[PDB]
């Protein structure tokens, strides 16, 4: 019935974070936000320089080793648990593995009421925003713009190519069941 | 002949910073960027809590005392000097005083070749972006969206309401004389 | 047997974060780090301007309403769950309620193997570091330097008044059971 | 007579920034702060990935090309100009070239009244702090701890190995002539 967790999926620079902050502002009840970024933040710095962790090549390519996977899995069960405990949770992620990534989340979520959101944005535009934002490693936006959505099922889809974050947030909130 | 300094004026959240980073990326020659933000950054923390400095009320209103003015004046002469010394300078500012602010800059710039840029964006949209970005004090975007341009003369005008930063950057670069 | 979660308690500017990063570097196994700061980060911005959330007065005093408490409780169960799922968790917090705060954590932790760490630092010194770091609201360091430890039981205690973060980290790691 | 500019030199993680913020707090008159960091910040992102700019190898080594040098030179004349215009300026830098770097600054400073400050800190300790702070590229602290001071003349020297930032700041302020 009541939406317990909102999960956004989109390529780097698709506007996920902005939409999330907008959602936190728009939604009447307090929603805690967590995403792959804050996850990286919580991992030890040395994790960005390892095997089973995460590394970014020159052109923005990204690869995830098993060490990273293990931690992420536990982190996933944690946020799910937060929701299970009564806290409304918003999660933004980048499904590098497309549908597989969704399945992974599905395994952790169980019968929890989740609102699956797709955040699209044209590759060239995303790339431009990537430059505007000043992201360290250029190239991610273009590389992730489309593949991350392949085979992924959404309850709602927003496209930031021509819609502001606040507007996308409004569309998403509309589907949130209190 | 050659453009020595580019000065952007626009309300908070109009997209100035993003355009600046885009300009730095687009322009072939290295352009140093400085703005009211980095200026605040360079001022002592206690300056945000003083008389002659800067304070933000509850609704996003902003006021500048003489202490702030004095420092800013010196900072202005400095960047102008940087340009005079051969470094290409990009400056983004918020002309709270409208035309008066432009005159102030004019006094410091002298006969230096400057490209005056106006960065517009609808108030409501700016406000939305202000929320998306997560700015501490909400209200600035709306309050500054229009007044900062009153009586201000520009060599080029861009409107981020429906144009990406990179696109605005392209428009601006086109007017930059090597 | 094996330590599953490390919980550090100390006043603002006692050096908790630095020690945590050192621990992440020193410890051979990957430890995920979370603390009151990242929690605030995950809460909606408007939570810093509410009743049941968190507010900071002029002199650095801090108060926590029920809205905040509710979220924090769920967040607590989450990290505990992360640990329960096999991820090594490091948590730094500020026990404003002294022993009561420890009891709260005890209720969530259950029989989970936890290493309780106390991070002390002289008030005047902490205050100085608070200034050095450039923290927005001055006054917290002094106000929290001692009360947060009243009635709190620790497995290990470190004092950063005359010990570097890395050194304190070494002391703490020594008590971590693989 | 009156001190117009304070220039601090020290290896990465020697505590320069903290001392600077302390100085801004301690000193009665408003002092603007600028340093190699804010300079990097003002340079285009692509400058960290070029020839004549700045690059950091794997072990924390740093090299500066001519492109970087040119900009820095202009930036130097700028801050000097700020001081010449009546603004009190604080500058923290890392003299990779030792005495040569001081000479460079001397050429730009001219007869301006400057207070030269040396900020020392043991290499091993600095390294530890580098880890505590979470600096991206480890290794700088150790590599720069001593060479940056070779042949460099100071009006005042502080050592953060066993002195807090605030204390070092007090020592430095004592030499500031109003």
């Amino acid at each position: 019935m009541t939406t317990r967790m909102i999960i956004l999926n989109g390529g780097s620079s698709a506007g996920k974070s902005g939409i999330v902050r907008c959602l936190q502002s728009v939604l009447p009840e307090p929603w805690l936000a967590f995403g792959v970024d804050s996850l990286i933040e919580a991992m030890p710095l040395k994790m960005q320089s390892a095997e089973g962790g995460i590394e970014f090549d020159a052109d923005g390519g990204v690869s995830i080793g098993p060490e990273f996977r293990a931690l992420e899995g536990a982190w996933a069960e944690g946020v799910v648990a937060m929701a299970r405990a009564g806290a409304r949770i918003i999660i933004d992620d980048v499904f590098l593995g497309g549908a597989a990534a969704q399945e992974r989340w599905r395994s952790f979520v169980g019968d929890l009421d989740v609102l699956w959101v797709g955040v699209r944005c044209d590759g060239a535009v995303a790339e431009g925003r990537e430059t505007a934002r000043g992201d360290r490693v250029a190239g991610m936006a273009a590389k992730q713009a489309y593949v991350v959505h392949e085979g992924v099922e959404y309850d709602v889809e927003v496209d930031t190519t021509h819609k502001e974050s606040i507007e996308c947030a409004w569309a998403i909130a509309a589907h949130v069941v209190p």
